[PDB]
Order: structure tokens, then sequence, then C-alpha cells
């Protein structure tokens, strides 16, 4: 009876056509992913705005059941390991200090990284790899800038987080360094912020409270490794997908070269197109019974939400599986809904905007150095993108 999930696959890039056809020809499925119990899988805009938007669907039971997912280990760390009110106490806090203004006040250093990453490319000669020489190297530097970390240790962090990244190639002898020294260095820096507050993100996170609650050393060390390793994974891979789209679409590479003022509308339309790697948000449980499309959801039963496919619903968007960058204003679902969203987007807006901007400011002659399919791919089993991306100018 159940169907085998994922319907997307680690070797691909768009929303898999059998996924976008079962969103029309079976609009809610029973699924077995590769790890966890059986689940329902929800596909349509107003069904996923519905199941990630009523207070009897929640994450909290995932903490005592083996949860329906695409990878072997359980969700143990960071806010998606957590449930209300205990999640609300954490999210009310991180939204006061992970601000959209501070994201804005990073764009001058993220461009100054970015222009320097194209100056060192230029000085290295061609072909170059644009993931190793750009999409891997823009987050970790901005993200260490955002924490107020000295430049001379951004080298370690690349190599540190890189030995935990699926989008990078460092050995377990560096995980052996990273596990020994990196949590200790952020502790060393968290202790600095307790000692003396400063304009950095860690400082705001020792000063900000939810009502009068304090984010403790372990809580701020946890968030921060997840930012500098998970969020890093996320924006490296999202950038290498996107700038591999700029390498392979020549009419848009000339369109943005022609109209840099259109770049935020293309980022927003590329954002409304995001199939969210595997196609779904992690599993929520109905804590009491609830009917949906004439079939009963049971007390204590898991629903997956296909948010990346529901960002591509033909009955929400025109030709919804494709892009049209002439669409504006725009709105989107490939990041979750109501209290069930990703944290990152105010940062990843500045990355996604800078990362198209200053490439076409600084070396717009750039293109893909190969026959256009002949790359090596990122297979970590939540997100999809290239591992290497050759380029010539
Ligand atoms: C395949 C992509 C993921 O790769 C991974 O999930 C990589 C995980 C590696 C194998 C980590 O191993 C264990 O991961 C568990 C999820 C948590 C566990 N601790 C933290 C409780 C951890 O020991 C190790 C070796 C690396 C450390 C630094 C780690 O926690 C890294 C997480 C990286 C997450 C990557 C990004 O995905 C994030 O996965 C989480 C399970 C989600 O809850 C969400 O996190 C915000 C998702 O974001 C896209
Ligand atoms: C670059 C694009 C990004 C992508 C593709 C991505 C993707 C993911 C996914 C698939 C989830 C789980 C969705 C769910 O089931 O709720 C998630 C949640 C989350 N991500 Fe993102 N993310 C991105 C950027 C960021 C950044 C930059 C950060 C660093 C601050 C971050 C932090 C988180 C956190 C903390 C959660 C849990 C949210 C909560 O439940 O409160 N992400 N991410």
């Amino acid at each position: 009876e159940p169907r085998a999930y994922p319907f997307n696959d680690v070797h691909g890039l768009t929303l898999a056509g059998r996924y976008g056809e079962l969103q029309e020809t079976e609009p809610v499925s029973r699924v077995r992913p590769p790890y966890g119990e059986e689940a329902w899988l929800v596909t349509r805009y107003e069904d996923v705005r519905a199941v990630l938007g009523d207070g009897r669907f929640v994450r909290g039971p995932s903490m005592t059941r083996d949860e329906p997912r695409t990878r072997p280990e359980m969700v143990k760390g960071g806010l998606l390991s957590m449930d209300p009110p205990e999640h609300s106490r954490l999210r009310r806090l991180v939204v006061k200090a992970f601000t959209a203004r501070r994201a804005e006040s990073l764009r001058p250093r993220a461009r100054e990284i970015a222009h320097e990453l194209v100056d060192q490319m230029a000085a290295t000669g061609q072909p170059a790899d644009l993931v190793a020489m750009f999409a891997r190297q823009l987050p970790v530097r901005v993200i260490c800038e955002l924490l107020g970390v000295p430049s001379a240790d951004h080298d370690r962090f690349t190599r540190w987080s890189g030995a935990f990244l699926s989008t990078a190639e460092v050995t377990a002898e560096e995980m052996q360094e990273a596990a020994e020294q990196a949590y200790a260095y952020m502790g060393d820096l968290i202790d600095r912020r307790r000692k003396e507050p400063t304009d950095d993100l860690v400082s705001a996170l020792v000063q900000a409270r939810d009502q009068q609650d304090s984010l403790s050393e372990q809580e701020l060390l946890d968030l921060a490794i997840g930012l500098l390793v998970a969020g890093y994974e996320s924006t490296t891979t999202q950038i290498a997908d996107f700038v591999y789209l700029l390498m392979t679409r020549p009419e848009l590479r000339r369109q943005l070269l022609d109209r840099p003022e259109l770049i935020p509308s293309a980022v927003e339309e590329l954002t409304r197109w995001v199939p969210l790697g595997v196609g779904t948000a992690f599993p929520r449980y109905a804590v009491e019974d609830v009917t949906l499309r004439g079939v009963t959801i049971r007390a204590g039963e898991p629903v997956l939400a296909s948010t990346g496919a529901a960002n591509r619903d033909q009955a929400q968007f025109p030709d919804a599986d494709r892009i049209d960058v002439d669409r504006t204003p725009n709105q989107h679902l490939g990041f979750g809904h109501g209290v069930h969203h990703c944290l990152g987007a105010p940062l990843a807006r500045v990355e996604l905007q800078v990362a198209l901007e200053v490439l076409l400011q600084r070396l717009p002659g750039i293109r893909l150095g190969i026959p256009e399919t002949q790359l090596r791919w990122s297979e970590g089993m939540l997100l999809r993108g290239p591992l290497e991306l050759p380029v010539v100018w």
C-alpha cells in the first residue's frame, strides 16, 4: 500500500516529474521514506498552509518515535529538535538578534568578500571551480563576519565546517581537529561576549531575552555550530544550484547583466521555484484525528509537507514548474509556513543577492567550462547541487 519516498533524488535538479504528476493524480499519498515510520504526504498549496497551520499538528512526538526522514540519524540538534512552548521560547529569542537589519549591515563586507573572491579567481587563471573558489567561500567568511570572528581563524572554520559538509571535501583528521578545538573556540568567544558586549551576533544573543529568559552558553554554542555548519551547508548548496543556473542560462545571464535592478525579482522567482532538494518539510504529527481530502488522519499519525513542490503547484502558479523572472510582486512556500519555517532567509537574501551581483559586476565574461551536463554532484540526502563547477571567461 505505501509509496517509496523520496520522489526527488540526489542525482537531479528540478522537481521530479512523477512528483509533480502525483501532486495532480494522487494529491495526498501514504509514503515510506528510507528511515522512520509510515506517513501521509501532502502536496497542494492550501493543504500545506492547512497542515502546517493548525495547532493540533506539531513536531513534539518526533522526540519518542523514529521519525519519517531521508537520512539514517535522528533530528537531535538545533531548533527542529524542539517543540512549543519550548521551541517558541527559543524562536522568540533568535528572531530579536538574527535580524534583517544586521543582514543589511553585512552586504558591504559580503560584497568586499565577493569582489576579492573574483580578484583571486582572476589572479588564479582559467578554468576555475566556482563552488570551491566562490559558492563554498562566500558564506563561511560573511557568516564569520556576522559573529565578529577574527579573519585569521576564518581559514580554520572553512576547513572545519568543510570536514562536516557534504558540499566540501576535507578529511576526518580535520573533524578530529574541529571536535577538539572549534566548540572550544566559540566558547572562548561566547565567554568574550559575556565579559564585554559588542556589535556582533553572539553579543546580541547574550543580551537579548525572550521576556526575561536567557539563551545559555550551550544554547548559543548549539545555534552557532548549526549556523556555521548547517546554515553553511544550506547556502553553499543553494548558491551552487543558483550559480550553476546563471552558468547554464545565457538569456538570463545577459538579462541581469543588462538590468541589475531585476536581480531581487529573479532571486524571489528562483525562491518561488526552489523544489527544496528532496521536496518536503520534516514530519509533523496530528495529535488527535482530522479528515483531509476524504481520508482520515489519526491521533498520533505523521504528515510530511511537500513544501518545495507546493512552491510549484500549477493550481497556485502559472507554468509553476518553470521560472518566469518577469513576475513581481512575488510570494512563495519552499521554506515552510506559519510556525513551521526555516530561520535563515534574512541572511540568505543577502548571499543570493550579492552572489549574482558582484560576479556580473566583476567578471561577467564568465561561463561553464564543459559540456553542460558533465559535472560532479552533491549527494548528502537533504539538499541538491554541484560539487564542482568549472568556468572559463
Ligand atoms: C544532509 C544535510 C545535513 O547534513 C547532516 O545532517 C549531517 C549530520 C552529521 C552526520 C552530524 O551528525 C549528527 O547529525 C544529527 C542531525 C545531529 C547530531 N548532533 C548535533 C545532535 C550530529 O552529531 C555531524 C557529524 C556534524 C554536526 C556538526 C551536525 O550536527 C551537522 C548538521 C548538518 C546538517 C545538514 C543540513 O541539514 C539540516 O539537517 C537537520 C537534521 C535539520 O533539522 C535541519 O537543520 C537546520 C536541516 O537544514 C537544512
Ligand atoms: C540557504 C537556504 C536554506 C535552505 C535551503 C534551508 C533548508 C532547511 C530545511 C529543509 C529546514 C527544515 C524545514 C522544516 O521541516 O521545518 C530548515 C530549517 C531550519 N534552518 Fe534553514 N535553510 C536555509 C538557510 C538557513 C540559514 C542560513 C540558517 C542559519 C541561521 C538556517 C537555520 C535553520 C533552522 C534553525 C531551522 C529550524 C527552524 C525552526 O524550526 O525554528 N537555515 N532549513
